[PDB]
């Protein structure tokens, strides 16, 4: 009976294009706030940052007031889209087809004039994603809302701090704050102020993922590429492995790829690191074909030459610390005794070529260590939030 | 004649915005049940639940009441949406872009005001999936409704068990349970209850289509890669055997890389498996390449150390249970017999080192055999859901 | 001139919310047919059936009804959605976010009052997949039709033949009908029927696709699998031969991967035959390990079994159809010979242990020729629809 | 101030319901014809074209006339959905889950009454993709328009010839022609005709892209394929190349299937042609295993056939041009010497059964080398297409 | 107060379908700009291009005037869509279901009648992409606005300079610029012009992204197949190598694949480097079988060639600078003898065609090493734009 009265009675010669305040000169306070409830995806192809959030506005209706008294019981009430005045406080650097992703519920007053409007929404804003130090990288996505057509003499925002209080973790993105900043912007014909308030979304990449998906992988099959170094010649099987262990690398990049930025403002750390390791990969199956022509060195060939010998079976060598019918048969005996010997001193002359061989698998499998450790520690501790990663990751 | 008497007179003066209780200052109770009929979706990576769920909810419309007497034949009336008022049950935490996932049926009224509302909807809720123990892993999907802006004293949320009659069983997820709860959330400021309604969806990962796309492809593979310490060197294959059974893993890796979840949360149980099998068919190649280092060994080079022949030829191979003119003719011949000679004495040192080989094998396929196993077992039983899971699914 | 007329005088007082009897007391006999233009998906993942259908609704509206004579010319007029009364027949079990999917189209009145309701739209409805005999697999999707509200006292459904006129044949499904039934359920309460339409799809997979696919690949790679057996181990390519075929059958898997179904709540007949050929290959790659033990056994190691001779080299290779100073030089010249027969000796024993290894590669490769034919024989033909299938599609 | 006054005095009275005749037992002719802007997709699996297509619909209405006299300035008039009557001219054949994809533009209305609607509109229409002769293969899609509700008395359809001077070349289809056609259906009850227009889209599929990524990829590996038949078996590779060529193609049938088609209706042509290769390359394996068997064969085995020797070394090796103690000393010397008499004789035998490889491996070569020609041109110039597809895109 | 009053007075008679001019034979000058704030996509196979804009609308309404006196404090009013009139600017070649992209926001008017329309958007326009040249391509993309229905004596469109500003970054084009031209079509029928303004949105292709996963790729697994020439034949892996190498090329056009465009209307820059690095690496295989040829010649089959032993042997081998009793054991003795001296004849023979085989390798070296290189520079260097590009991506 009351609330039929009373709702009767507010909707008396209510206009809602009309801002309801007093007096049309004043400005009227809007109060703005947001609740962060999820990250949903941070789409560095399209740059965009989507979010689950629920917008918070207040604003005092001079129109929707009411004595308590007269209408016993009814303290509050409700009205649907369109029926009275809202602020239009969009999100400016939105990237939604809708443009506008808000649900628009009821918005609720209470006898005093103290309009509530809790619009829920899953909101798309446009965000650089800056990929350089991937998958080490930390993100500020900001959320610039403001009045689409008020200016601040009209409607004065104001910010209060964003609630992130019911936010639910993501699996996939840490959250640094929601910091929250008012701005006026002034035009060159006026002195109105035009307000805005941005909320800065910091959010750090968990990183736990890709060490066991890409930097263990990309480490344990650079290690067996070096193990063509240790494995003897006479297997017939280094270039079998060492290509091999290639063939898996390029097999890998298919899911790595799934998982990898695709910019061209920058190559990523990741993509530093996988490159790095592939040429050593591929630089390995090279060394190796060299190896191999030493160990198979034709013994009537080229004699060693003298640098040869001294670079590697002196230098090099020491450094790793390796180390009638009577006389007819005579003539017959004396070429197959003859022949033997020759057959002896060409397997020696073969047998310094292949230790030359062994010599310059040791050399490599040194140099290749050292130089694919270096480059996997300058690589991944050259991002800034490495040590913070790894500490709080793993 | 007489349902359009009525029709026109049920909405004279009739308010969609007005809570229809005779009392404004007494509560209006409103009866909320759902009926689950599917489970769609479980969005581990967007941490979203969809279902498809008929809402059911019921209370009284003071102003919807008639005489049966004076309307013959019309017992129940129906009205579109934004006819008559309803109560605003939402879905809190709803991950969906409309937010309001239903279709607004009609409301079905009898002559005694009481009215039932039947919306369906497919719903999208924002539920934590901990893929900690995948694929044996349980989940607790919440479903919180609630009235947006009532508050307890105006609107009296009431719960009925949920109805599974229809439910449709998913080939994906078991569906445990689904249990509902009410509870009231008190302001700091004031006395009013603030109600709400929450079913909490238990349902177990099926895991039969993971024992034969992950769990069994794996044993096998990893089988296939001990088979490398049972062929003979002289054969020349083991590398490639081996190397190729890593490809293999890889290539496999891409099958699984589709099903595996892509969390930073932890490492989820099919994850340590899988990497587990992997490391050890790494490091059989590993093994392998020693084992060739010693089959190859050159008989000129260092003599077998004293720890090595007894460390392997004897402890382990016993553990195993393993085991003028004629003078220069003289000279000519003589040569002849002791290049032999010093052959054979060759051979026979390069038989202890590949009987040395041969050992190593052993040791390794033992040692990795039970290795394997050993891991096997424990990573998978190390789930709390193993047993039952194997129960019911295989 | 007298359509304008008409139009006016047909809505002076129609209320669309009234369902149109002349007694309130009386059902309104509506009659509700389909129209299947197309097959449009089988999701046996979501278990959702999406279908092309034009409804086709008939009833009488007692109030839309004029003489013909009092408007020459006006035969007939059009009524668009929301302005006269419409049955309200949904899907009931709808798996569509929008839960109806039909498109409003104009109601067609004639002079009596009887209404045409012609709505096209793409259902989806739920129905559930079983991939049990995949690709072999008959499936029944039912469509259930009924009245949201009305029961059967007020609205008396009644069901018409499904029209199949203008179907489409899909490309993957193949119609075998789509028989309806009228069914009335009761509530313990009331004794009013509740009625409703089903339609049952029956649909099954062609399988030319799947046999040239996923059938002729499986089985061309298991032959190229079974000739290893055939292959001399002189060449050292067996295990070459046999881990690359293992190899593309993963690589094959891949394909396969992507039309094959994913569930647990069986395992499909195709899984079983993928399966059943991998193990034949894996296990072929297991017998070439020993084929090769046997093959390069050291002459100086283990005598052959007196088992292994019999069991081999007499009854399976029979059942296979296999089968001073002279005398200083005396002395010199007498241990070369001598060392010449042992070699003989030697490579005698040797030819032993390859004859043998030759007669496991026959055996191994009749009994797994045998094995091969058996699996895909019998489990191809377990189908109950495999007959009938390669009559119609091959 | 004079359109202030026409348009408040052309909706006095109007009724958008009402079909704009001065007679109502006369015909209201419209003019339909459309614009053909860009063909956006062919879906052979859902048997659907999606099309950028401009309508373009023209009539008299009878009540929208005004003396241009009496509103100098004012000659035209525009009015949005709903507010003046419209043909309800829908696409029948719509495979569109909005069935209706038109976006309502303003109709334009001129003095005289004539009103022009141009809705444009993104649409999908269900046309049967015929894919034998993928991809040479010419399609004849229908685009089907007609009045929902009313029939050939009423309204009078009559077809312009459509507009293709705004079409937008694609890249994967050619435009044959857009021929359009006006037929009249008639029911067995009534002598009414229901007339329709159908505009017949003809587009032949550009063959360019497919010539370099399935047609010469397949050539130039089959080719990789006979080179097996050159490399010589001493080299120890010939298994090696033949199975990885195979393995090659496995992996090239992946790049293959994201665009070959998936239906069982027929096997399409360059799935005749990608089957054909595959199975050559895979009896060239076989016949490589046969050529080793040759080549490896045991000299103390079965002596060669005579057939043998006559069906290969002799007419197929022409056809293809091939081609006391002195005592005791004699005794240890002359078996020195006949061991190795017995040793060349044997290695005879060796040579003459490697002989025959080698003219096996040349005879297959031939032969593999015409059965891959005869095969490639035979199935792609089987398409009637062929020659002018190759003209046009080569 | 005052504003409640305005509101009221400006929309009494006001008509949204009347264009506001106080002649209605005067045109109603409308001024149109855009802002670009983002490219989102390049689709070259669906040929549409997706832009965020906002547009930029202006004119004067002669109705929505008011003294600014009389109505203190109210210097502007805001209506909402359909309230009243607005200028029918829509994109002409709109790609979009929706044809209309833009948001509808309210019109800001000031006391003197001026309308300010700002509707953002995301945009979908037809633009015919040339891939040509890529990943070197520049793309020129129209979008052509204009009023749907009004003519250039009613409506007069005027142009003013694209805002770019706010423009973000792309990550994959790099905007040249956003040039803007106004141009009147005139009809045969009719000397009134029809007013459109065109946008040309120039981009750049940036192509640092293709350098690192493209170009850098394939030439250095080109250079790994040219490591073939180097590895000697007595290693047994010439062919594994190269065959290999070939494989890993497959793998890698799936990588490929993902990133090249699909079209028949030319073939892209990239996809003639891709081919010709493969044809190459393929031709090295084909090399490789005949140098194997050559290495393992029988020594007993024909004759080297004089052409051979001098086209190789002297000229190519220059050019690359290479280079009782008794008498019975005597009978024995000297059979051995000449035994051993045919074998050393034999090998000498074959010493002559392993270092032939060695002469084709370095040839094919040279030979495939500028090929191989000529290819890369011209066919790279080919692109209009590669200096700009490599000079301002790299
Ligand atoms: C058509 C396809 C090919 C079909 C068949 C294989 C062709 C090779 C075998 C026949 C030729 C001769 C031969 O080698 O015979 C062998 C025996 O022969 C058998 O007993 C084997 C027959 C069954 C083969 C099963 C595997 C299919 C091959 C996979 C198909 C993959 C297809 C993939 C296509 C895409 C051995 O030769 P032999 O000289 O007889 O024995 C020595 C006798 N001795 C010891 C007594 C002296
Ligand atoms: N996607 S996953 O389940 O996290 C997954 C699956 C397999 C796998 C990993 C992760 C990595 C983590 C540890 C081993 C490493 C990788 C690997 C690479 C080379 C060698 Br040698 C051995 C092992 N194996």
């Amino acid at each position: 009976e009351f609330q039929r009265k009373l709702y009767k009675e507010l909707v008396k010669n209510y206009n809602p294009l009309e801002r309801p305040v007093a007096n049309d000169s004043q400005p009227l306070t809007v109060y703005f706030s947001l609740s962060l409830l999820q990250i949903m995806d941070v789409d560095e192809k399209n740059q965009v940052l989507t979010t689950n959030i629920w917008l918070q506005m207040s604003w005092t209706d001079h129109y929707l007031q009411w004595n308590v008294s007269e209408y016993p019981g009814v303290k509050t009430v409700r009205f649907p889209d369109g029926q009275i005045w809202k602020p239009d406080i969009l999100l400016y650097n939105s990237a939604d087809e809708r443009f506008d992703a808000t649900f628009h519920t009821n918005v609720l007053v209470n006898s005093s004039g103290h309009c509530q409007y809790l619009p829920p929404g899953i909101f798309k804003s446009s965000c650089y994603i800056d990929v350089r130090w991937f998958p080490f990288d930390v993100q500020h996505c900001k959320l610039k809302f403001g009045s689409w057509s008020y200016g601040g003499w009209s409607l004065d925002l104001q910010m209060q701090e964003a609630d992130i209080s019911g936010y639910i973790p993501n699996g996939e993105w840490d959250l640094v704050g929601i910091p929250g900043k008012r701005s006026e912007r002034f035009y060159e014909c006026c002195k109105e102020p035009y307000p805005d308030v941005t909320f800065t979304v910091t959010m750090r990449r968990r990183t736990l993922y890709y060490g066991l998906n890409l930097l263990i992988p990309c480490v344990l099959i650079s290690a067996l590429a070096l193990l063509v170094f240790l494995l003897p010649a006479d297997s017939g099987e280094k270039i079998s492995l060492g290509i091999t262990v290639l063939l898996s690398l390029t097999v890998f990049m298919l899911l790595v790829a799934e998982i990898m930025p695709a910019t061209s403002d920058s190559v990523p750390l990741i993509a530093q690191y996988f490159a790095s390791t592939m040429i050593i990969v591929g630089l390995s199956v090279v060394v190796t074909v060299i190896v191999l022509q030493y160990h198979h060195h034709d013994p009537d060939g080229g004699k060693m030459p003298k640098w040869t010998r001294v670079i590697l079976l002196n230098w090099c060598a020491w450094f790793l610390r390796m180390k009638p019918d009577l006389a007819k048969i005579l003539e017959e005996v004396r070429y197959i005794a003859n022949r033997f010997r020759c057959q002896d001193e060409s397997e020696a002359v073969c047998s310094e070529w292949k230790f030359a061989a062994c010599v310059v698998d040791r050399l490599c499998l040194m140099a290749f260590s050292v130089f694919t450790i270096i480059c996997t520690i300058g690589i991944l501790m050259s991002a800034p939030n490495f040590v913070e990663a790894v500490s709080k990751d793993f």
